């Protein structure tokens, strides 16, 4: 009956979805929750669950990882408890460093991996600092890596053992010639692995099942651990973030699987505590250095930027409002708050030093020559995607766009909404209730709504979601009084008709300015920045403004035949572009 295999659960398969699962699940605290008597509970929760925004943002299977994390668990007389771990997250406090001390402890065996499937002669493991010890020993880690090779570890002394058999791996597969021969390999290698491993002696078919769920496991698994901050991708590979080094060595040091975890009580008195483990350096006194040393190099960074790119004049004053809390309290809860808010705006101040790196043409035109990938087969985009990043390539193409606003500069906020991790690398697709991202200039707003679909697919995914995104941004900028005047641009490599004189009558008759730009004519902006570049210029902020719009305009004014508008439309462009005096 022994399971032979961990998982991070792919329910949710980005960890950013379980706090507002986990804030509703709260709402049941003291509920009965155990075998019958639990029904109605459990019944009321998985209700309240379905009618979130996340409807537009099996139940036990939703549960599970929030008891696996540590963030819940069933008390011996039966009801729902919320550990001290769970209602940090609940109210959103330091998320991503409850999710950091949460998989730092969590173990195999725990109170909810326990006894007969999880005998502890096999079993002895912190998976997260397993991968960890892993990675110092492999250097990066892919998705395929994880599924084949450290689901299945079962034993923090394995380490070792499975780093051999991967250069092993590696070794051979650089044998094989042909690329797709490589993938045979690799698939047949796998196969063969996990039938020992399920595989005592339709077998094959029940194999595969076991390779695809693990490959699942696998994707939820970077997305988990790249939230932590431990881990980020550099291309395909999970590799450790080499900013937190010591971080990593004091975790390493200090981990263990502790032995008390068969009483409920006990195990999550020390599991749901959010403050264990206690690192070297969370004293009031050294907070203090940690917040200090974070302020010099937001400050840094700056102060590097400030003079050609003033944009960043917002987080500058961001910073300050953070720190201004020191000068009422200084103790080690408002230092924690501190250290996490600057880090966040760390973050926002490296999107904008890439404003900076894109000076460089060889930089912008990477960014260029990616998006033009988009324009081949799906089987090549695939390929290239693949060899270059985790993330899928629809994922990559909302982070590619967005890389494409930074080049075109000016705004005061970037605001990406799919998930990137602390080396900006792209994680985890915009939610369904959102644009793929919100790009907020000094006086107008773009929200920029990308995708790789074509024709009746694109209309049937895209034709309302993104007039819902308008309608309800342009609803709340009016609520919080901001007068900004409101754009989508929406990008594809190819714009399907009905999608546009969808887009077209929304402008005309509900007031939306939605602008559909082709993949071609989105790159044909990229290429007009870096050639003004070249000659010691850039855009303005006017400048993006006119062509928003313009080409706005042109929508709504333009004679209502579909290539009529389209015409319109390229004519508007290449107006702006003209303009610029380019080579083109």
């Amino acid at each position: 009956a022994k399971k032979v295999n961990w998982y991070v659960s792919s329910s949710p398969r980005s960890p950013e979805k379980i706090q507002p699962e986990l804030k509703v699940l709260a709402n049941f605290e003291g509920s009965y929750w155990k075998g019958v008597k639990g029904y109605k509970a459990q019944e009321a929760f998985a209700k309240e669950l379905a009618a979130l925004p996340q409807f537009l943002g099996s139940t036990r299977d939703r549960v599970a990882p929030m008891k696996t994390y540590g963030f819940v668990f069933v008390d011996e007389e039966g009801y729902l408890r919320i550990t001290e771990a769970g209602k940090m997250l609940a109210n959103n406090r330091r998320p991503k460093d409850v999710f950091l001390k949460q998989l730092v402890k969590w173990q195999y065996p725990s109170f909810q991996h326990k006894g007969k499937e999880y005998p502890e002669e096999e079993w002895s493991i912190n998976p997260l600092v397993f991968v960890l010890s892993l990675l110092k020993k492999v250097g990066g880690l892919s998705k395929l890596d994880i599924a084949m090779f450290s689901l299945t570890a079962t034993n923090n002394n394995q380490v070792d053992e499975i780093a051999e058999e991967i250069m092993q791996f590696r070794n051979e597969r650089e044998k094989i010639k042909g690329q797709n021969k490589k993938l045979e390999f690799t698939e047949n290698y796998f196969f063969k692995r996990f039938e020992k491993i399920y595989g005592n002696v339709s077998h094959k078919s029940k194999i595969e099942t076991k390779m695809r769920n693990a490959r699942d496991v696998a994707d939820a698994t970077t997305r988990y651990f790249r939230y932590t901050g431990l881990f980020v991708a550099r291309g395909n590979q999970l590799v450790l973030n080499p900013e937190k080094s010591d971080l990593i060595d004091e975790i390493i040091s200090s981990s263990k699987v502790v032995k008390n975890y068969t009483r409920v009580e006990e195990f999550h008195e020390y599991y749901g505590n959010p403050s264990l483990p206690q690192f070297s350096f969370e004293t009031k006194e050294q907070l203090l250095d940690l917040a200090h040393r974070i302020r010099d190099e937001n400050t840094r960074l700056a102060e590097q930027l400030v003079e050609h790119f003033p944009n960043v004049k917002v987080e500058i004053q961001v910073l300050e409002d953070i720190y201004n809390s020191l000068n009422k309290k200084v103790d080690v809860e408002t230092l924690k708050d501190v250290i996490y808010h600057a880090k966040e705006l760390q973050l926002e101040l490296k999107k904008k030093k890439l404003q900076a790196d894109f000076n460089d043409p060889r930089q912008l035109e990477e960014v260029i020559d990616l998006l033009e990938v988009y324009h081949e087969k799906k089987n090549v985009i695939e390929e290239k995607i693949k060899a270059r990043f985790i993330a899928n390539k629809n994922t990559v193409f909302e982070w590619l766009t967005w890389n494409g606003f930074i080049i075109l500069g000016n705004a005061l906020e970037y605001k990406n909404n799919f998930v990137i991790d602390e080396e900006l690398q792209p994680v985890t697709h915009a939610a369904g209730n959102q644009p793929d991202m919100e790009i907020i200039y000094e006086d107008f707003i773009v929200l920029g709504e990308v995708t790789t679909s074509k024709g009746a697919t694109q209309f049937k995914m895209e034709s309302e979601p993104v007039t819902r995104h308008y309608l309800n941004k342009k609803k709340e900028l009016e609520k919080q009084g901001v007068e900004k005047e409101l754009y989508s641009l929406f990008i594809a490599p190819e714009i399907n008709k009905n999608t546009f004189e969808e887009f077209m009558k929304y402008n005309i008759v509900q007031n939306t300015r939605i602008i559909p730009l082709s993949l071609k004519q989105f790159n044909m902006l990229l290429m007009v920045q870096k050639k003004l570049i070249e000659k010691g210029r850039r855009l303005s902020s006017y400048d993006i403004k006119n062509l928003m719009v313009s080409l706005y305009r042109t929508t709504i004014e333009s004679e209502r035949k579909y290539t009529q508008i389209k015409a319109g439309l390229e004519e508007t462009l290449n107006n702006w572009v003209v303009d610029k005096e380019v080579r083109f």
